[PDB]
């Protein structure tokens, strides 16, 4: 079952630090579902270093996130991307994920974005890593796709009123429109999920049950078509409050979620 899952998002708190020894602990946890993880950030937390080493002792592989927002994560996240290839052994990295969700909010402009992602690609193609960018569905302008190996869509049907039933459906339509702009690049997937509590938002509604059904309803339809899926997320982080504090796998105390089967539908 170590195969069911390509790969997993790693939440981490920037208000209460982990260890080398917590990380370590909590990826084994996920060890007999998945093989790989992913990081958000560089600098914050000194995360990156951190799950480096904790994955680089259980075998296991990753990806890392650059988080840019304000003016100053463009310059304190390329220090410490520096420091991280000065520092650290970086072989099993499969990729460097410039930004996430920069367009959507609107934190720069498109050619800004496309200049930075250059600079990126100069400092680690030597070291033979390959770069993209992680934004939703309809931001994918042709300026930054051209400065990319590959690109990884945010998708999540809840956010937009979509019924359990026609939610799996919806990601796969939206991956058709990635692919539409990819300009031939390949395409992955670096978030979707969906939430055991917390409400309702529209026709969307938040169970066990259905994040249960969407769990097994994507995992089959990414296996049918070949594509690369990094699953949201590990584990549900209570610091975030209501429906985003339901996200996880398992439980907040590493304990599975009761109602959670983990396999695929197909
Ligand atoms: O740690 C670095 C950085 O983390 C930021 O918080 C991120 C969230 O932005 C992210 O949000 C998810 C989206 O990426 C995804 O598309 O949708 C889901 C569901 O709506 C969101 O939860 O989640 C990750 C993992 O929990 C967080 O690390 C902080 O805002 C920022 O302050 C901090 O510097």
């Amino acid at each position: 079952g170590s195969q069911t899952f390509y790969g997993i998002n790693y939440g981490v708190n920037e208000n209460s630090c982990p260890t080398v020894d917590s990380m370590k602990n909590d990826f084994n946890v996920l060890k007999p579902y998945t093989n790989r993880v992913r990081t958000f950030a560089l600098s914050v937390c000194n995360q990156a270093s951190l799950a480096l080493a904790a994955t680089q002792a259980l075998g296991m592989r990753i990806y890392l996130g650059m988080w840019i927002d304000r003016p100053d994560t463009f310059d304190n996240e390329m220090n410490a991307l520096k420091n991280i290839l000065a520092n650290n052994d970086v072989s099993n990295v499969d990729g460097l994920i410039v930004g996430s969700e920069v367009l959507y909010r609107g934190d720069t402009d498109p050619q800004s974005l496309a200049n930075y992602i250059k600079q990126v690609k100069e400092l680690v193609a030597p070291h033979g890593i390959k770069v993209a960018t992680a934004d939703v569905y309809y931001k994918f302008p042709e300026v930054v796709v051209k400065e990319l190996d590959f690109l990884m869509m945010n998708a999540f049907p809840y956010w937009e009123g979509v019924t359990i039933d026609n939610a799996a459906d919806t990601l796969m339509s939206h991956y058709d429109q990635v692919v539409g702009a990819s300009l031939g690049k390949p395409v992955k997937i670096s978030a979707t999920g969906w939430p055991s509590a917390g409400g309702n938002f529209q026709s969307s509604v938040a169970s066990v049950e259905n994040e249960n059904k969407y769990l097994h309803d994507v995992l089959c339809r990414v296996k049918q078509r070949n594509i690369d899926l990094l699953y949201f997320s590990a584990f549900d982080e209570p610091y975030r409050g209501g429906v985003e504090a339901h996200f996880g796998v398992l439980g907040s105390d590493r304990n599975t979620k009761p109602g959670i089967t983990i396999e695929a539908g197909c």
